[PDB]
Formats: C-alpha cells, sequence, structure tokens
C-alpha cells in the first residue's frame, strides 16, 4: 500500500497521481450548492495545503469550490522533501489538477491563489495558458528575492558545486522573521507537515530558476490580479511586487502594500490578516458576481 510520508495509506485520502507516478495529497472545500467558480490554492516552499484552511473556508463561503494539493516533496505528498527535478514539475502538476477539476465543472471560471513560491507557481501557470484563468490573488509572490540573500545563495551554490563541499546547505526557513505574530510563528513551527531542514542547494537552484522564469513570463501576463505585499518582507523583496505591476500587461491589476508587515500576510498581526481576508473577499466577490 502506497503511504504518505507520515505512513497513512493514500487509499484513505483524497489524492492524484502526477505524470511522474508520484502521489499528491489533495484538499477540497466545496460549497453546498452549484459553485460560482473554482479556485486553486498554491502553497509555498516548506509548507503544505493545510496551512490555508481559514482562507479556503472564507472563499468557499463566497460559493467558490476551493481545491489544492501538496506540491511534490511537501506535506502529505510523495517525493524527497523540498527537492524537485525541475521547477516546472510544480506547474505541470497544478495544470493537471486544474484540468481535471475543470472537466468535472465545465464552464466555471477558474482562479489561482498563491503565496511565496506558490505565487511564482501561479504566475507561471497563468502564463502557460494565456487567457484562460479568470484571476489570480498573489500574497507576497516570489518575483525578486532579497538581493543579499540571493547573492549569498549563489556564492554558496558555486562553492558547493565548484569545490564539491559536502554537508552544506543553505539555511532553513526562519519563521520568526516572516511574521510578527508570535503565536502564528509557534503554530507554524510545531506543524508536523512542514519542513524545517536547511534548504538544499539543488532546490535553491530551482527557486532561482523560478525567479528567472517569472521575469520572462511577466511581459506576457494578461490575467487579472490582486497583489498583496508587506513592506518589511525579508524573503520576497517588495521591489518584485513593483516589477510585477510594471511589466504585466494585465488590464486589471491592483497592489496593496502593508507597511511594516512581514512576508506571511495571511498569518500576520490580526489588523493585517483581517484586512488581507477582507481585500481578497471583495476582490473575488466582485469578479464572480
Ligand atoms: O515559498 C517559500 C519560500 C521559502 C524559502 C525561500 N528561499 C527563497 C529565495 C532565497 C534566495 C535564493 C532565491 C530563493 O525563496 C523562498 C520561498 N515560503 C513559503 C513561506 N513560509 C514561511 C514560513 N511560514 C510562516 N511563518 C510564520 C508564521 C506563519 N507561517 C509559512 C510560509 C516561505
Amino acid at each position: 500500500p502506497r503511504r504518505t510520508p507520515q505512513s497513512i495509506p493514500y487509499q484513505d485520502l483524497p489524492h492524484l497521481v502526477n505524470a511522474d507516478g508520484q502521489y499528491l495529497f489533495c484538499r477540497y472545500w466545496a460549497p453546498t450548492g452549484t459553485p460560482k467558480a473554482l479556485i486553486f490554492v498554491s502553497h509555498g516552499a516548506g509548507e503544505h495545503s493545510g496551512r490555508y484552511e481559514e482562507l479556503a473556508r472564507m472563499l468557499m463561503g463566497l460559493d467558490l469550490l476551493v481545491f489544492a494539493h501538496d506540491h511534490v516533496g511537501h506535506g502529505q505528498s510523495e517525493g524527497e522533501r523540498m527537492v524537485v527535478s525541475d521547477f516546472h514539475v510544480f506547474v505541470r502538476d497544478v495544470l493537471q489538477h486544474v484540468d481535471s477539476m475543470q472537466k468535472d465543472y465545465p464552464g466555471l471560471p477558474v482562479f489561482l491563489l498563491g503565496h511565496s513560491m506558490g505565487g511564482a507557481i501561479a504566475i507561471l501557470t497563468a502564463a502557460e495558458r494565456p487567457g484562460h484563468f479568470a484571476g489570480m490573488v498573489l500574497i507576497s509572490p516570489l518575483v525578486l528575492a532579497n538581493p543579499e540573500s540571493a547573492t549569498t545563495f549563489k556564492v554558496l551554490a558555486a562553492k558547493v558545486l565548484n569545490s564539491v563541499l559536502p554537508n552544506l546547505s543553505s539555511g532553513p526557513i526562519d519563521s520568526s522573521v516572516l511574521s510578527r505574530n508570535k503565536t502564528e510563528v509557534d503554530i507554524y513551527n510545531s506543524d508536523p507537515l512542514i519542513c524545517r531542514a536547511g534548504l538544499k542547494v539543488c532546490f535553491g537552484i530551482q527557486l532561482l530558476n523560478a525567479v528567472s522564469r517569472v521575469e520572462r513570463a511577466l511581459p506576457k501576463l494578461t490575467v487579472p490580479f490582486l497583489l498583496l505585499q508587506g513592506s518589511a518582507d525579508r524573503l520576497c523583496d517588495s521591489k518584485g511586487a513593483y516589477l510585477l505591476m510594471e511589466l504585466a500587461k494585465s488590464q486589471d491589476k491592483t497592489l496593496k502594500i502593508y507597511e511594516g508587515a512581514y512576508h506571511v500576510l495571511h498569518k500576520e498581526l490580526p489588523e493585517v490578516t483581517n484586512s488581507v481576508f477582507h481585500e481578497i473577499n471583495m476582490w473575488v466577490s466582485q469578479r464572480t458576481a
């Protein structure tokens, strides 16, 4: 019996098998009646789909069918943890899931919501299907990395590759600098489905590939979007938010900057998180009326 990394049989769980034969754990939040639209939620590196429960419940309350999976190497899905052969695998697997849901609900508009790496995945998914998605909501998407961090990582990756240095990775995710809400930090840290290990050089290289590919995709993007960004984001530099506003060709694009807020806006201080939920609710409501 194929089992999750936590030893639970997939036969008992919602799942999909991707093109590489790997089982991905799925999550669904369906309203009681006919949905007005579909929305795929794309989580970031080191986390998983269960971290979106409250956002998904809000969106389902707007009569959308919300759906997600754990990206390969994450959460309850198969794969070596926080490894991917090529970043495109994530996008391919999103497109499989979206295509399979759309055929079950033909004619319904489909939105994307993504955070951080999951925002880069959203951008690249929309760009691979020009004109197809109804909208995207991006919470601190990975567009430009913090320049000092990116340089540090490139130097590390070069040392590791050009001197074959062993047992060296980049640092782990530091949740304490990614939200001001200490309670949320503690909740995240004790989640059994996150990855707390150092980021491997091979995965970092794929995140740099994502950044490069995002920049090439931006001038091609036409999908409507809402972009939410914290000014004190230590991971996804706010300069990237401005680059997305500048280069996307979308006729419907809006940016809200949260002054002083850190990266994880949907798990931030209550004044910020409450606003984030409100803004997403209004923006999606207006576009599914
Ligand atoms: O997608 C990411 C992520 C993680 C690590 C990264 N490193 C880079 C750069 C580094 C330089 C080279 C180019 C790539 O980009 C990343 C993106 N995620 C999702 C985010 N996490 C943070 C922790 N979280 C959290 N923290 C506190 C409270 C609640 N949740 C959940 C979401 C981080």
